[PDB]
DNA sequence: CTAGTGCTGA
DNA sequence: TCAGCACTAG
């Protein structure tokens, strides 16, 4: 139909009419600071939008290209980035259209999949990789995905959906997407009801294009308003440090890290082994030869059979592993939760790490969040990085690429450390100052010994104890942290004397807590002043918020630092987890990249950090568990 | 024979 | 998060 063919020969299908191709005279600058007037093609909206976004675009493809089309983007400060893709898989899918929205003019769309000239993304190259154009973007992480992969240099970006998550300040989870920050901050309706049509045929539909271009329009405007919002309530850092942490994970996805095949098929073997052999054992303990050791109540009906009783005679009635603990001096239970730690591991890791790694490469790549954790942290999903098992057996499967060299570095204590900045506690800055752990220092005000004679017992207690207490548990609720996740039996006038005694000498802390606890405020901020408003009051998050959001924000800027210090020796960021960052560095340039990394997160830490001096611990490691 | 909720730990 | 196990419905 001749309708639905008009404009064939710039890819464009009409569907429903609403298009009209018009030639209009323009002017622009040429190179030398001369007025050109230049002649365009650009496509418009038959039926008015409703809204005052943009709706205009020009399309540019092979036969289309005009050579002063890049006179746009000469003395710019802001252009409007958005990018459709043909699926969500950067591995398995292709970018088809690149928009460059610039103010006062009709957004620029690429037409990728109808250009071979490389000489039509000349100028898109120069306006993404200057560092004085802002690319504003929706979701950055996932355009800075897939124009990296596809050899696009990326340096400045401006995330709208950080700036929108950070303004509402944790306040709700869903929402954050760009109907929704457009309709809240321009009170307008973007009508994004494309259910996500077909982009891989060459030919584009009328509707599909409209929609790409007023997604990207729209963006100049929320830029100018978040600007201003962001200004007003003093976010610039934490914005600005999430922006340029963008790259990094990018990076860090891009990279993904190694699996050796031939030591986890070796290893899933061994486990198998092991698991069966203990199943066995168990099957011979409970006899019950039907027995389905995983069905939870049939265990507890088998062990209420057997009549294993407590130390009071009193029969076991829930198999939790508090429970468990107290039921000991029988070999039954000992069977039982070997076996539940073994069968834990086995489907949790083993079993579950193939469907993640892509054959193609052999690597597992991750999904990298900034901004879903409540204190800002990097958590990662598809597969859970953080939670891989910390044994070292397990973690020897990771390896760095052939002829490579990983380097492990990690903070040390750096929560208790950004604790003693914050409160301004007079004893812990002098202690670290003269290059004394903390956990040392709470070890001998403990025990009443002098610093040498400090065990690794006493290290431990002092593990669990400053952990447990500088967030606000009671001296009551100690005792469950401190059996639970370190095992270690406390009676509670020993609770007692040790909160009495910790909140005596650490005065800091101890007024921290008394202003916290009397003000009883609903808004909290960071040192790099990223707010969050609980619902109502809290009294751990209260006093663990501040901390960990400073940990993630030393992180951050440690990564935006080494992502561009690392360029010289083609360093790649693997993966971020905790306080650990892990780079891989070809083995040439093993004695540098130590320094590098080193220096990137002692400048990070001192950004923020004044009073104390951080330290970071780093090894060359052949694997991850080393 | 397939669907689910509802419930219990690692 | 993740897995798995008794109890309603055709």
């Amino acid at each position: 139909d001749e309708i639905t063919k008009k404009y064939i020969k710039d890819n464009i299908i009409n569907v429903d009419d609403n298009i009209i191709k018009k030639k209009d005279i323009f002017k622009l600058k040429n190179e030398n600071n001369e007025i050109t007037e230049c002649a365009f093609e650009y496509f418009e909206s038959k039926k008015k939008f409703d809204d005052d976004i943009e709706s205009r675009f020009f399309i540019i493809n092979d036969n289309n290209y005009n050579e002063n089309i890049n006179l746009i983007y000469k003395d710019i400060k802001y252009c409007g980035l958005n990018i459709q893709t043909t699926g969500l898989e950067v591995f398995d899918e292709n970018i088809r259209l690149i928009q460059i929205a610039v103010e006062n003019y009709p957004v620029i769309i690429y037409d990728m999949f109808n250009i071979n000239k490389k000489d039509i993304l000349d100028g898109l190259r120069k306006v993404l990789e200057n560092k004085n154009i802002i690319k504003i973007i929706q979701n950055g992480k996932f355009d800075a995905k897939f124009l990296l992969h596809n050899n696009f240099k990326i340096e400045n970006i401006f995330d709208t959906y950080i700036a929108s998550k950070l303004l509402d300040k944790n306040k709700n989870m869903y929402g954050f997407k760009l109907n929704n920050i457009v309709e809240k901050y321009l009170n307008v309706i973007l009508d994004k009801q494309q259910q996500n049509s077909v982009w891989n045929n060459s030919l584009l539909n009328n509707n599909q294009l409209f929609y790409a271009a007023r997604d990207s329009s729209c963006l100049l405007k929320l830029y100018k308003k978040l600007k201003e919002e962001i200004k007003k309530e003093n976010l610039h850092i934490v914005n600005d440090i999430e922006n340029k942490c963008i790259l990094p994970i990018c990076d860090m996805e891009l990279n993904g890290i190694k699996v050796d095949l031939e030591n986890l098929q070796k290893s899933t073997n061994e486990i198998l082994n092991e698991l069966n052999i203990e199943k066995d054992n168990l099957k011979k303990k409970l006899k019950d030869e039907n027995i389905n050791v995983n069905s939870q109540q049939q265990v507890l009906k088998a062990l209420q059979k057997n009549n294993v009783r407590d130390i009071s005679n009193k029969l076991i009635e829930n198999t939790s592993d508090s429970n468990l603990k107290n039921f000991l001096n029988h070999e039954e239970i000992i069977s039982l939760r070997n076996y539940r730690r073994l069968y834990k591991l086995y489907s949790a890791f083993y079993l579950k790490l193939p469907l993640h790694i892509n054959t193609k490469t052999n690597k597992i790549h991750t999904t990298f969040n900034q901004l879903k954790t409540f204190s800002g942290r990097f958590s990662s999903e598809k597969p859970n990085l953080q939670q891989i098992p910390r044994q070292k057996n397990i973690r020897e499967i990771f390896i760095p690429n052939d002829n490579n060299i990983f380097i492990i570095a990690d903070f040390k204590q750096i929560e208790l450390k950004i604790a003693a900045e914050i409160t301004n506690d007079e004893i812990m800055l002098k202690a670290y100052n003269n290059n004394i752990d903390l956990h040392t220092l709470t070890a001998s005000i403990i025990t009443k010994k002098n610093i040498p004679d400090i065990n690794k017992e006493d290290r431990h207690i002092a593990k669990a104890i400053n952990f447990g207490l500088i967030y606000g548990m009671n001296y009551v609720n100690l005792k469950n942290y401190a059996n639970t996740y370190y095992g270690l039996n406390m009676s509670l006038d020993q609770c007692l004397y040790f909160y009495n005694s910790f909140f005596e000498h650490y005065k800091g802390i101890y007024k921290w807590h008394n202003q916290v606890k009397q003000k009883r405020a609903l808004q909290y901020s960071t040192l790099s002043n990223r707010k969050v408003i609980f619902p109502y009051f809290s009294f751990t998050k209260a006093l663990n918020y501040p901390v960990q959001g400073t940990c993630a924000d030393i992180l951050k800027l440690a990564l935006v630092d080494l992502y561009d210090n690392l360029k010289d020796i083609n360093g790649k960021i693997i993966l971020c987890v905790h306080d650990e960052i892990i780079i891989e560095v070809n083995k040439k340039f093993q004695e540098e990249a130590l320094k590098i990394l080193v220096q990137s997160m002692e400048n990070s830490a001192s950004y923020f950090l004044k009073k104390v001096k951080c330290e970071v611990s780093v090894k060359i490691a052949e694997n991850w568990g080393s």
